[PDB]
């Protein structure tokens, strides 16, 4: 229950597949396409 921020503060999310910490989550999103790769969004023949 610790208390005090150090203002805005910062949480950058950080890969548990690898280790590589990244800025915003978005940089992460993109990583994450090294390792799993799951696109179901975006038929082909239909
Ligand atoms: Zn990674």
């Amino acid at each position: 229950g610790s208390s005090g921020s150090s203002g805005t503060g910062e949480k950058p999310y950080k890969c548990h597949e690898c280790g590589k910490v990244f800025r915003r989550n978005s940089h992460l999103a993109r990583h994450q396409l090294i390792h799993t790769g799951e696109k179901p969004s975006g038929p082909s023949s239909g």
